[PDB]
């Protein structure tokens, strides 16, 4: 029997600090999407989160980083509680807490909603995809930024829900490497709308949104990587064509690695490179990092992926120094 | 706004024993069709999208005299859409805009979706829509002989969630590029069990746990090519086999087969017939655009006349039935 | 499965003319009970409704006497859909709309929202006892005044009930006489309260009532009858010791007419007199009257009542002629 | 906000050892009323709560009597959430838990329930008033015995109530004595209902109870007391009258003590000797006793009754005493 979002709201009220931080980082970033500062937005931490107990220790260690280069990088984690598979298997933290097939939703979202609220109170910023329909009124309220994915980017109804969110939105674009898609969106989500959602009662309700200002396109690479010069210019051109935001997030995994967590500093290197020479149109990064490196089918090792692997806390040292470095230099230009 | 829960809607409009009883038969048969047991063709056949009641009743008249005259081959169900995934913006259909106008009269347009269907299966007249929003189908699922999945929806896990509870047959399309694996994929999905968040009768959100729907396929409607030809059919089936699932599925004749244009459908339809002539062995149905006039205008002055994709008019509609009827009667007649 | 009200609504909105002649006749007895008007409020009609037709038919015979004796009487009907009983029995339209033990609640809501709207637009105001605690959000609105009854008076979830609505209330003296708890019941009513109710939605919730102002007591008879000029008298006295209206209601009907239909005429009689020599404290009479006279177990015959039994409808043109008449001299003094 | 039911369950759900004692206690004490068992049951406690700890504290001790007089006495707590009041006033601690007018509502119930898991989970059953239509379903599940107040017996939607409650149940002659209306309320409660109530999910729906065959009349006093043999022989022969159970229970307190607490003990003694002489037609008594005797406007001192006033734990002890030593004469004939 699925609790209403009051019921968690009741025992987990956003505090003073969480709503300052939240409201910040989303101010923050929307001065980021619209050029208007030149840090870089940095996206960084796990594919899924899967324990609680490792993403605190993650997000003590990355806070460290988030202070020491707030001047060049703009650092949120990673919080992710739904995962969108391919075919069948584990859909994340909030489907599946236990981690055995139980479903006790409940239980996932209460847990969701507790680890969001001991991150902001402790100082560090979340993201997470919003891929389900109804899970968003329990949490929202705690995210500073949001992922529309490769696979629900050219979904109307992913639109609509990103076209309420109170939170900037990147979409990426389609799995086989369709910009277009993502352009279209934000047209879209930028738009008001009008379709059926759930109210924090439980209740289906009829909502009309105002549109969401703050989106922007992802490259996450395709049936070839996007992340290079080349590929970011041509999508700038195609951005300002459709007379939307030409500031852009480059995602270091998934497509754009090969799937191989090895390369995605390859990726940031190429960044760094295009950060230093111009790069005027790159707005944001996305990294997918761990305390251990690689991945794993059972969560056995502690803070080691059971979903994309993930760079290990060693190597996003050596990342994030990478990136501040060079976007200190564009900064200063 | 006011949102009214399915079971007033139910109240005002019960599924009647005539309806049930056709909705049970039509899904029956078709699952026939998926998995190979019996060699009829699936017509999915009609307007882009309903946008009149009443030009869609008079449609369903004309069609329901060719389903009973070649209901030994061909199953023709008709296409009722209510709900339209745009490129950016535009109208979403009946069930969110129903006076086509920007008022978005959701609870009008819901009770005029269902009391539409269950005359279409009152008169004998089957159903057919896409399925793309999560809370809608508890209002009219119970009225669907055969959903779709749109081609910008099937990669979608909250789609293929939706597909695996449906208790009718399902069709998944193509990716708008021409990716057909994200097909294949979900009718791996779709068969599966799952758990997920769904709104109940009474209007409440809940945790569902579906049981997989067994009777899902693939729609090949083009991408940057179009798929519709013998060469693309063939590695279709290959993949399908190769997954597992089945290999019988559907050609839609319109949108990137038909490159957009209206007129390029029954091209496409000729083509189906010289494969079901030849072979066209894992061929379980078509898809087609049709209407009481051919075109489409931007706003809805003339009656019967798409105001979303272009359709056929009725009597090339009839031309192109009587083709695929033709050219089926001898698929299964052949050893 | 119980549709929310918000579905009864959609079917049978409120007309412009129904809202005008709720919004009118409350206001005109509000004027009564706190003795700015010197008309006669009668509440008059079947014991229960069980049929909509002779309701209309009833109806229409009513409305042509209100407006006729509109300058001395305000005349409202009796549309009681929900009947307490003494153990067990029929419990009224909303409860049992076929009169058969089928419990069709949908049906009997819908039916009795159906014939309140008729009866607005008809002309004639409705009255109804308010028993049951969601029911009401179905069809208040289409009520210009409620009773609570002497089952009933001195229950606090009814006081709470009468101190959130919006038309004036009656509380009557309890089953063996006992007037000091309807006196209570205003103090209650008249209150502030908070407790839960049900929305438009069908959702509980907890209300904010602001209390009722426009409350009154009912003498309708204990182990003996109240009925008369003594009873009226002491009964202002404890009304004003209580710093509450000492303008009240006298019920022909039930105990004052120790059951008996045929003796509902003595009481008006008596009440007719008063109101020739003083009568200064009485505001109004309930009066039980349908088609046709006495009662019946089965619903065999038309415009018969299958509770209480009630005069027929020649003795209702004698009571109300004479009531006219009397309350006439009343008014010109 | 109302949170639904599911909420409160969801963090407090009751135990197997609660559950164990509340079907157990369910089941002796319909033993008593149907006369399979010559114990007493005792109803005792605070006129109403207002402190968990007083009532932790106070449950402690009556524990140990439960314990010693276990052969003789089944004893239950008062652990009354829901007050009935003359106009108006305090209505407990589910109503305005803060004691403060600010009715928050949410809070009372959480701990209305909290300190109900603690009682049963402790080894003491609990006893209330069912007052309000909607409350229950947040806490009755840990409820061993239900009362039906003398303001509500009379009142429909309570015998509704209690037709569908899984405990006893004890219905109040009136405020003036009227035990007609109590015996009436009986031959109610134990047929089956239809009516409207809210779900677990804080839904409206129609619910068709199966009728309470557990149910029995207590006798508070009206005008007069009626605790008496005379009396109690007068309610017996009605009771068989009527064809329902002619075991009744005896209210110490309210209108047999004359409302001063003082007379408690004598109306136990009264009692102690019927049960000496015969007092066959006798199943349960009900007495008003906290830590601390009397009662205070304001929560000041600990243990004591901020509504009717009780006697205090050292006249408890004596009160227990003497009717432990009656009953165990009785049972030994
Ligand atoms: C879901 C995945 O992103 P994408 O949508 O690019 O495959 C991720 O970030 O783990
Ligand atoms: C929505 C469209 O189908 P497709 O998903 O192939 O664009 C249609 O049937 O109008
Ligand atoms: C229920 C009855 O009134 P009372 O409450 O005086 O018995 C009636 O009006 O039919
Ligand atoms: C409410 C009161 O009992 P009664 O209903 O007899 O007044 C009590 O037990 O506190
Ligand atoms: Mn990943
Ligand atoms: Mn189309
Ligand atoms: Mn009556
Ligand atoms: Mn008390």
């Amino acid at each position: 029997e699925l609790l209403p979002p009051i019921a968690h709201l009741y025992e987990l009220p956003i505090s003073k600090e969480a709503s300052g931080l939240v409201h910040r980082t989303r101010q923050e970033i929307s001065d980021l999407v619209h050029g208007r500062d030149k840090r870089l937005l940095v996206i960084i931490g796990p594919c899924s989160i899967h324990d609680p107990k490792a993403a605190l220790e993650y997000a003590e260690r990355l806070l460290k980083l988030r202070k020491q280069y707030e001047n060049e990088l703009l650092i949120v984690m990673r919080v992710y509680f739904e995962k969108p598979r391919t075919t069948v298997g584990w859909k994340g933290l909030i489907n599946d807490p236990h981690l055995d097939g139980t479903f006790d939703i409940n239980f996932g979202l209460r847990q969701a909603r507790s680890l969001l609220l001991s991150l902001n109170n402790m100082g560090m910023p979340a993201s997470t995809e919003f891929l389900d329909m109804i899970t968003p009124q329990y949490y929202a309220d705690l995210i500073s930024w949001g992922a529309i994915g490769a696979r629900t980017t050219e979904s109307q109804v992913h639109r609509e829900l990103a076209s309420g969110l109170s939170c900037p939105v990147g979409f990426k674009n389609g799995t086989d490497g369709n910009l277009k898609i993502a352009i279209d969106a934000i047209g879209a989500a930028s738009h008001s709308h009008h379709f059926l959602s759930v109210t924090k009662a439980g209740h289906s309700a009829i909502v009309h949104t105002g549109g969401n200002p703050d989106c922007h396109v992802i490259l996450r690479g395709g049936k070839e990587p996007n992340y290079d010069a080349e590929h970011v210019s041509e999508a700038a051109e195609q951005l300002r064509a459709a007379g939307v935001t030409d500031k852009l997030m480059i995602d270091c995994s998934h497509a754009n690695s090969r799937k191989d967590y090895t390369r995605q500093m390859e990726v940031a290197q190429d960044i760094a490179a295009q950060l230093e020479q111009d790069g005027g149109n790159i707005m944001g990064v996305m990294v997918e990092s761990h305390l251990v490196e690689g991945r794993q089918d059972k969560p056995e090792v502690y803070g080691k992926s059971i979903t994309d692997a993930c760079i290990g806390w060693g190597a996003t040292e050596e990342l994030l120094a990478l990136l501040a470095g060079a976007n200190k230099k564009r900064m200063a230009r």
